[PDB]
């Protein structure tokens, strides 16, 4: 789910 690992990665700043 490499999906998922984006979306966390966006919600870090």
């Amino acid at each position: 789910d490499p999906q998922h690992l984006r979306k966390l990665l966006q919600a870090a700043r």
